[PDB]
């Protein structure tokens, strides 16, 4: 056992590894979206920039989880990062909706992780989750919901002008 | 009687208290509007910012009236601040129209207050109203009328693109 | 249901609305106190400044709660803001004691809110309360207790010199 | 009872006093270590500096706990600060291992304190512990584990060159 | 077909997609190494920093390849990013040797890509590879060879002092 | 024997260890006083600040004595730091009188130490005491005497206004 390990349950360690994989997968999905909007037949540059920034943030989250795993004496076990569900995201609105769904899935995973940590009486893990992930997820979900609402009201995806103007004014 | 009270009629004091309550109520209505536009299913951030600023200004007006009440030797009697008429303001255009109606109501109350002060031969109160409230109300009414006209001409509330672009370009 | 709503119980939403009303009421009470000390027959300017700052802070707390309600997909339902219990607060010491009682009531409401959020397994709400409200309430209660102790030891409210010197040296 | 006391159990107060004594004892142990490495027959100046800084930090932790005790209306009851277990710490590696053991003991005490606060439904105390002590303890334990690992791999304590170079390069 | 596609063979597009996957896999391997050296029982911080920087650079290479794919009218097809071959890299020297092997594999893949582009008479692709990847790979291979040589000469991996001093002086 | 030891008698070493314990005890007493005045039912913040500064200075004195012990080749032997005589110091005036008594006790111990060093013909120890401790003690005793005189003349401890004004004007 690790010399620094204290009040760190094996189930918590396994759940942390699963969360690391999930964050990496989310980063990969965002990368796919970003370079979808970089295509010459899509050409929505600020959508691409937004999703690239999201990918970078997801990577940062994964990094922080790995650092936590090392801090508590757990051992990182990396797994395959599955490819995203789609290659063609079909519109800015569809990409935003998919991102909202992904963020809610990540939030649900984090909530299950917090429940596990509470059941295992690991207050440090609970505080780590609350401080670094829960509010970030809530803010991200709210922002994506706002984006989806605005895109729908402007007339997307049928109205290409709507997505162009949202690209310029909101994401620009 | 207050040692500083001079040429301050009881009717003027009561009307000032009523005006204080009205200004607080207007601030509360603007707060309700602002956080209506902060909703994820509305998501018009500059509308929310505009109405929050209006709420802040109404609060300042109430504060100034209370300071006047103390200056003249009157006694402040606070009353319940009634909740706004609506929880859902249904659109940017509807909110702007409601704000215009509210500002005209406040202006009418201020005009009645000025008439009372003139009838009571209280030139300090008349000058206070004219200097601090009447022109501010006229400017606010003109601005809200301009906003309503522009929103109607752009196609609001049916055209969501109209409200989005007004949010960005005029209120932004 | 709101597209952003996740792990947000209806009971939590209702309790948040009640807390919003309570914070607004506390701001209104502090406003009443502040302008009581602005009276010509009281004339304790730093007491007025202190209570005005407290009113502003309570308003900020209410605003933050409304923002949280929107973030989680809940719906804000505003209610009447009841007028404060007293128009005449009768002394600096009495006002400080009333403020201490009010802050302890708000703290108890926040503790009940935290208990509800814990029972509903809403870690984001629990963390929000702990991060933004609990320590602020503890600090405010401690500060008001210190003020009350100092005023009592100096001889307030019978000794007007005590309240004058406390106004100058502590609140100044 | 204290006028500011609210939702503060007597058991929590007693546990806080015990934790204050433990933090003071840890500071005293670190002081002993630091001045052990200041000896002419040991002469590892950066080891002494490191342990002096640790003693200072432990003192800060004790101070923060006493401030918390006063904030919540509890009463501080100081006890004797027992002398450290050893006068001669025998090596840099042995001192680091003893510091790791001490930090893990302090962490276990803090975890028991958090469990008690959770059982007593004192969310402010739980948040205080999580925000100010748990992550600091985890980081300290990880750092001491890293130091112990590096010292062991370099050949300490038999290799004096190892401790000299660790003194210069890591602690310097 | 893409409106911007010109002199871009399908085989080149497929090879570019394979290279993108390879660069992502290399970044993932470097990430695994970096957090291996962050472990409390390894504790070689500059090794971790070095491999984290390498992971970041590999990610940048992948990004540049995806940008090229979009520029030429090709379509990005992402695949699973396989997990690294090892979880425990067993030493700084072993990690450096594995990194050298990985970089030589990437270089061989790039050379095959250049051969394919030359066979397909795609001078833009050839120039892209030469300008952005070939010299970077040569420099990386030379640097890793230097690191391996120095670690072997210092006595690694048996001599822990060797790896500590290399961590401090070369990677620091 | 230590390689640096020269003209350092064992009795001097023992007396230095006793003085180290006494300085630590004085720091602990001052800490107790400081946090007594931080209580919500005492609330004399500048008294608390003054006694905290005194505790810090006593700690510095202890540190300097330990450094001297190491410089001369003596060996530091730490003992238990006894808890202060009182938990409740009952007033600012009583705390000041107790501090005066404590400082005079420390001064008497230092004078006995100087007498011992003179009897042992250790001029370095005598000069150390004279340069670093004797004048500091005289100044501290004079300052505490001035504080006690002023508090008594102002009407403390019966007059709470006296202690409040002394807190503000002298200790502020
Ligand atoms: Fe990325
Ligand atoms: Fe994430
Ligand atoms: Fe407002
Ligand atoms: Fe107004
Ligand atoms: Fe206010
Ligand atoms: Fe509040
Ligand atoms: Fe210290
Ligand atoms: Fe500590
Ligand atoms: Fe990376
Ligand atoms: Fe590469
Ligand atoms: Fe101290
Ligand atoms: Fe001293």
């Amino acid at each position: 056992t690790s010399q620094v390990r204290q009040n760190y349950h094996q189930d918590s360690e396994a759940a942390i590894n699963r969360q690391i994989n999930l964050e990496l997968y989310a980063s990969y999905v965002y990368l796919s979206m970003s370079y979808y909007f970089d295509r010459d037949d899509v050409a929505l540059k600020n959508f691409a920039k937004y999703f690239l920034h999201q990918s970078h943030e997801e990577h940062e989250h994964a990094h922080k989880l790995m650092k936590l795993q090392n801090q508590r004496g757990g051992r990182i076990f990396l797994q395959d990062i599955k490819k995203p569900d789609c290659d063609d995201w079909e519109s800015g609105l569809n990409a935003m909706e998919c991102a909202l769904h992904l963020e809610k899935n990540v939030n649900q995973s984090l909530l299950e992780l917090h429940k596990l940590a509470t059941d295992k009486n690991d207050p440090h893990l609970c505080d780590f989750i609350e401080t670094h992930y829960l509010n970030e997820q809530v803010k991200a979900i709210k922002e994506l919901g706002d984006h989806v609402t605005n895109l729908r009201k402007m007339g997307a995806p049928e109205s290409g002008l709507a997505e162009y103007l949202f690209d310029k004014h909101t994401l620009g």
